[PDB]
Parts: C-alpha cells; structure tokens; sequence
C-alpha cells in the first residue's frame, strides 16, 4: 500500500527517488482511493536473461477523477534505480496527465522528468492550470535536457534535467509537490464535461500513451531483463494502456 513501509526496494533506492515516492504516496493517501488491478494483478516482478536482474514493484489505484494512478519503483542490479508515476485522468473531468520519471545510478540522478501534460486538442493545459503554474515562476536548473521527438506530448512546463546537486534535487521534488497540489485541487473544482469534450480528452490521453510507447530507453531496460514480447506487453498493457 501507500505507506511504502513494506516496500522491499524503497530502502535501497536513490535518496531523491525515495523522497519523491514518499511525496507522491502522501499526496494520494487521503484520496477516495480504490485498488486498480493491473493485468494479471501484477504487483511485484523480477526477471533476468543474460545480464542483470530487473525488479519492479507496482502500486496502482483509482478515484472518480483518476482512472488509474500508477507508482512503479524499479531497480536493475545494484546500478540503476527508477521511479515511474502517471495519474491517468478520467476523461469526463478534462484533467491533464500528471507524470514523472526519475532514473539514477551510482553517480547520482541522471534523469528527472515531471509534467502536467495536455489532453485538449489545442495542446494547451486548462486555463486554471496555466494560471497556477505561471505563479510558481520559472525554476532554475543548471543541466536541462532536451526532450526526444515523441516528447512533443509534454507541456511547456515540463521539467527534464540532470540535477546538479542536492539543492537542485530538492528544488525538483518541491516543484513536483507543487504540481500535485495544483492537480489535486483542480480535481475537486473541475466541471464535468460534454460528451464531445470528453471524447476530445480521451483522444489526448490515447495519443499520450501511444507516444510514450516510443521511448526506447524504457523498452531496452525491459527487454534486457525479460525480452521483446514481455516488454511490448508491459509497455502497452501495464504502463501505457490505450
Ligand atoms: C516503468 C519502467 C521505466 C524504465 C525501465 C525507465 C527507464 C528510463 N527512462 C529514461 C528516460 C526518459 N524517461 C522519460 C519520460 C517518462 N517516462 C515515463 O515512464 C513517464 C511517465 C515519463 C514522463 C512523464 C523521458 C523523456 C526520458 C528521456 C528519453 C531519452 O533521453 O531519449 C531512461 C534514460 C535515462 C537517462 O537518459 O539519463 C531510462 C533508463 N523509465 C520507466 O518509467
Ligand atoms: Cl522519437
Ligand atoms: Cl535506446
Ligand atoms: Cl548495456
């Protein structure tokens, strides 16, 4: 569950990943949650082929506003830690997609990505999100990274950095906390939408999932531990279900 106290991975994960896992779990803990059963009621899985083992712990929930809320923690061998999180919105409410991805090795966090990604056909976040996000101001990060082409799905507020030091790690986690606070508040005040608008949002979410499946960084990690067929099933059915 969301206490993370019974997580076997948590104690061994990069400190920034631990703090973000805790912050996400804390944001969700008091919501009107129900379990969301992944395919094959997946929770914990491990695999190895010719190289290192991959271990994944899945936690997934749902609420009336969020069709699927996934928090995945993973580790490859002793050298690679990953946090994956997506809140998939119920299209009826027109909310954007919260996502984040953190990858860390022995040298520290290599990649930290977080966004509230659009679902509208105009590729804009709803007005209330634009207002609240603008008020946070532009955060300063020394080592920004450019998104790959499939990353056109992310908003103009997307963070994609290599944190340079602890100050930046903590600044990133705080900005994710800020995104979550905005998002959970907007989920309370969101107007239920028309059938045509609901359809528009559904389309946006489908596109998001299809584009995320183009990420060969995820796919290679899965393939090296479980093979091509397993990775394709995992990405298309577990992570980014259409
Ligand atoms: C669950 C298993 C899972 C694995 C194995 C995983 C691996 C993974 N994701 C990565 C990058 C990345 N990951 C993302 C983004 C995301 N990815 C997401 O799953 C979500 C929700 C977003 C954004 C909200 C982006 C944009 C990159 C950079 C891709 C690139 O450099 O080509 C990288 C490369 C890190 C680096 O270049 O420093 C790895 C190894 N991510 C995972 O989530
Ligand atoms: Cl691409
Ligand atoms: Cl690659
Ligand atoms: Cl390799």
């Amino acid at each position: 569950d969301l206490s993370l106290t019974n997580s076997s991975l948590m104690p061994t994960l990069n400190p920034m990943i631990q703090q973000l896992a805790l912050a996400i779990a804390a944001s969700w803990q008091s919501l009107p949650l129900k379990p969301y059963q992944l395919p094959e009621d997946l929770g914990y899985v491990e695999g190895r082929l010719e190289g290192e083992k991959l271990v994944i712990e899945n936690r997934c929930y749902q609420t009336p506003q969020f069709r699927k809320m996934a928090l995945e923690l993973a580790k490859v061998g002793k050298g690679l830690d990953i946090l994956h999180c997506v809140m998939f919105p119920e299209p009826l409410y027109g909310l954007p997609l919260f996502g984040c991805d953190i990858v860390a090795g022995p040298g520290g966090v290599s990649a930290a990505i977080a966004d509230l990604s659009p679902t509208q056909s105009d590729r804009q976040l709803p007005a209330a999100y634009q207002k609240s996000l603008a008020e946070l101001g532009q955060p300063e990060f020394e080592q920004q990274r450019e998104l790959p082409p499939w990353g056109e799905i992310f908003s103009e507020y997307c963070l994609f950095i290599r944190p340079s030091n602890v100050t930046e790690e903590e600044r990133f986690v705080q900005r994710v906390v800020d995104f979550l606070q905005i998002h959970c508040h907007q989920s309370i005040v969101a107007e239920p939408l028309s059938e045509a608008q609901t359809l528009e949002h559904r389309q946006g979410q489908i596109h998001y999932c299809q584009q995320q499946q183009k990420n060969d960084k995820t796919r290679r990690v899965l393939e090296k531990a479980f093979g091509e067929a397993w990775a394709e099933r995992y990405m298309s059915q577990v992570l980014f279900d259409v």
